[PDB]
């Protein structure tokens, strides 16, 4: 197709953050249900 400059144009590595804003995700997806741990301290937490 083209020539592979990704990195030549800039070494901004910007394509990276695409690796860890889609690893990222599968940690935060985990803590979607930890959470409902946390969701009863919502009742009466220690101000």
């Amino acid at each position: 197709m083209g020539v592979s400059v990704m990195e030549a144009i800039k070494e901004v590595k910007l394509a990276e953050e695409q690796a860890v804003k889609e690893i990222e995700e599968a940690k935060n997806r985990a803590e979607q249900i930890k959470a409902e741990a946390i969701e009863e301290a919502k009742k009466l937490i220690a101000c």
